[PDB]
């Protein structure tokens, strides 16, 4: 069981101790700034560099309100899937859950499931959170 980051400072990167694992749960606590911008991400990637992003979430508040779901590799994006929900709200506090599963990840936002996103790389790959954007953390925590 790895030690939660507890108010780590966005932007972040912190490293995911022996990688994503079957099973693996990481959830993100959290509020969305009120007037800080429009959109967040957090990031599952390789390393720091954030060239090879795994699982890239991204909630943004244009256009409606929806949530971009993509993948990079070696610095390219791939075709965004694109939920057009919002679950979350400008100023309000969030939990946000990702589960790794050997096809998918689930993601759940305040005790919902909200999206699933199938692996297009070798998930066991990731060992790198990392969070930008529009939001404040209280947490990142494991399993
Ligand atoms: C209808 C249609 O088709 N529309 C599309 C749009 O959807 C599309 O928009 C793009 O869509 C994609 C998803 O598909 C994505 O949302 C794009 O957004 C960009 O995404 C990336 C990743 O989240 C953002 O770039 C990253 O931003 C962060 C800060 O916010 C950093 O700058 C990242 O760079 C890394 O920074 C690290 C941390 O500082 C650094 O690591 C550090 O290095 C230090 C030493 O130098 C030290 O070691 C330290 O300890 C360490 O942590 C990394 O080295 C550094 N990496 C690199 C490569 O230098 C950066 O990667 C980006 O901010 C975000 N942009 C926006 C606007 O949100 C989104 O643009 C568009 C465009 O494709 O096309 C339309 O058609």
């Amino acid at each position: 069981s790895q030690a939660p980051y507890l108010s780590p400072a966005v932007p972040f990167s912190g490293t995911i101790q022996g990688g994503l694992q079957d099973g693996l749960q990481i959830t993100v606590n959290g509020t969305v700034l009120s007037s800080s911008g429009t959109r967040f991400a957090v990031n599952f990637q390789t390393g720091f560099s954030g060239n090879d992003i795994a699982f890239h979430f991204n909630p943004r508040f244009e256009d409606g309100g929806y949530v971009v779901c993509n993948t990079r590799q070696n610095g390219s994006w791939g075709p965004e899937e694109r939920k057009t929900h919002m679950p979350f709200q400008k100023g309000m506090p969030f939990d946000l859950c990702f589960l790794v599963q050997s096809s998918d990840f689930k993601v759940m936002v305040n005790g919902i499931l909200f999206v699933q996103y199938f692996h297009r790389v070798p998930f066991h790959r990731v060992d790198t959170i990392s969070v930008n954007g529009s939001v404040q953390l209280s947490y990142i925590s494991f399993q």
